[PDB]
Parts: C-alpha cells; structure tokens; sequence
C-alpha cells in the first residue's frame, strides 16, 4: 500500500520519505532511525552532538533536530525569539544522508515576549487564537518568521519532520494544560484550534509542502490522545519519554491505535547522566514498542554519548543511521 502525507500537495520527495518511513516496521532489521537533538538555533545548535555520537559509535544519527524558538528570552519584538540559522546545517544533513527535524519552544504571545512556561487562562488562549488582538498578532508574527525559515528548506526540496506544540498534555508549556493531569475540556478544544491554525497557516497560507507533521504528547502525563487534532492533520504520532525504566513507558498502545506511524519523538534519562543504559532502550523497543520508526534522543546530559549503551543502541540490527536510508540516490527498498 501507499501511505500519503496528510498534505495532498506534498512534494514528491516528502511523499516518498513518508511512505518509506511508514513501512519500516515490516522489515526484520534496519527499521528504527536513530536521532539526536542538535540544539536551539543561535543558542546551542551546532554539529557537536552529531560529532559526539560519531566519536562514540562510528555512526551519525539518521535524524538531526533543531529548535527555532528560544521562548525563554525576553526580546524587543516577540518574533526575535525565532532564529532559523540552523537551516544551513539541516540542508547539509539531508544532502549527506539524514533527515532534519524541527521543534518550537514558542514564546508566549499572551505576553510582550518570552514566558514560554508561564501558564495562561482559557480567556488569554482565546485572545491568542484571535488574529485581531494584540496577542493574536504576536502569534502570527512568530508563525510568519517560522514559515520564512521553513520556506528556505522547501526551496531545496528538503523534507522536514515538523513537531509543533509538543507535550501539550503537560502543564509546563503555555499551550498545554494548566494543572497537573487535570482535564480541561475547553483547553483541549483550544489546543486543537491552535494546532489547526498552525497547520492551516503553514500548509495552505504559505504553501509549505515539505512538512511531515508530528504529534507528540508527554509519556508521563494523562490525556495522550485527547489532544489529537485528527487524522487529516497528523502524519506521525509519538511519545516524548524521559524515564529510568525503558520497559514501563505508557502510551504506546493508545497512540498506535490511532493508525499512524509511531516514534519516540524525544527520549532521555529522567535522573542525572552516567548510569542510564541505552542498550535497554533499544531492547525495550524490540520487545515492547516494535512499531517504533525512530527515536530522537536529547543532547546534553541526556545524550547516549554521555550515558551507557551508545554502541549497542547505534549498532543494533534494527537501527538505521545517517546514510543508511539510501542505496545511492534512491531510498532502500520498501518491504510490504
Ligand atoms: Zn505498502
């Protein structure tokens, strides 16, 4: 069968990549892409994390992440929190055998700037969704700058795993819940409106046809599927999972039941680096989470390079690394 991007007008390369990703779990090996966060653009983003991984394992992550939005910064104009300078490295990463991933630590447009983890009321959230308000104009200014950056990658036909508004069932980011594991039906509705607003702006208003859309609740909070905006707006579902016990992560059954490819969209140890063993994570994928198509481990103290088991993680028969998705200039054969 053919699995199509939810954007019917997706570029051919993006169509090909999405279909290829969806078929990975049919294989007997070479079926989970490795991934690493590279950092926040013009703050911590660099090739240093990829280099640490290559030093540790001889291989580079198949997926490399950048985050455009430095939402903790107070700035003269809120959109100054957006920086897209990591694009050059992302485009090179695609040219050299990997796939870029972009997330957004969005500044909070209920405020003049910054405040990304300052919670807001439903009344404030409604103002943000209203393009006529001061708050709504701030959101749109951020979206426009983000789209400008994404457009640079689209010009070169570079497919992007785009993962906006993540961990929305968590109580830390402004776009998520306001209290720990507290259901708020209005907040859920407003989140879906916000996701669709971003989807519509990027896909339709700006015609961005190189995006694969990733929905990523937190593994350690309830309501993992309640926030799902719908099958027509999401390509890949996944868990952001920070844990000690790889075998006890919640949410895999709930998300795979949505009949979308599944990934560990973020992964890392919950407690201080050094002792956590990534060998247990890849084994847990094989035993508990076999539909996993990729993992994206965080950098800094969460990196496999500063924990145990990087070699086992990267050299497992199931793992696919940078360059290994290709047979020359075509992707490796799909298995049905
Ligand atoms: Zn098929």
């Amino acid at each position: 069968h053919t699995v199509s991007p939810v954007n019917p007008n997706a570029q051919q390369t993006t169509k090909t990549v999405m279909n290829w990703l969806a078929h990975l779990p049919n294989r007997t090996e070479n079926r989970v892409l490795s991934g690493a966060f590279g950092g926040y653009s013009h703050d911590t983003f660099s090739m240093a994390e990829a280099d640490r991984i290559r030093s540790a394992t001889g291989q580079s992550p198949a997926i490399y992440g950048c985050d455009y939005a430095r939402g903790w910064l107070e700035t003269a104009n809120i959109e100054d929190s957006i920086d897209v300078s990591c694009n050059s490295d992302l485009m090179s990463y695609w040219k050299n055998g990997g796939i870029p991933q972009i997330s957004l630590h969005l500044a909070n447009p209920a405020f003049q700037s910054g405040h990304f983890k300052t919670p807001i009321t439903n009344d404030q959230y409604k103002k943000i969704l209203d393009s006529s308000t001061a708050e709504g104009k701030r959101l749109n200014a951020m979206l426009s700058k983000i789209a400008d950056g994404l457009q640079e990658l689209e010009n070169q036909g570079v497919p992007v795993l785009f993962r906006p508004l993540h961990e929305m069932n968590g109580e830390w980011f402004w776009w998520g819940l306001t209290s720990y594991n507290q259901k708020d039906n209005e907040r859920i509705s407003l989140y879906k409106q916000l996701y669709k607003k971003i989807y519509h702006y990027m896909t339709d208003t700006r015609g961005l046809d190189h995006l694969i859309w990733v929905y990523s609740p937190d593994a350690n909070r309830d309501f993992k599927t309640d926030f799902y905006p719908g099958a027509s707006y999401v390509d890949i579902v996944g868990l952001d999972a920070y844990f000690q016990d790889a075998y006890s992560i919640n949410g895999y059954d709930q998300l795979t039941a949505l009949n979308k490819p599944f990934a560990f969209t973020e992964v890392g140890p919950q407690t201080a680096n050094g002792s956590f063993d990534y060998s247990l994570f890849i084994n847990a994928i094989k035993q508990r989470y076999p539909k996993t198509i990729y993992f994206l481990a965080w950098n800094d103290e969460w990196s496999p390079a500063v924990n145990k088991g990087a070699s086992a993680l990267y050299h497992d028969s199931w793992t696919l690394n940078k360059g290994e998705i290709w047979n020359g200039d075509s992707l490796t054969p799909i298995v049905e």
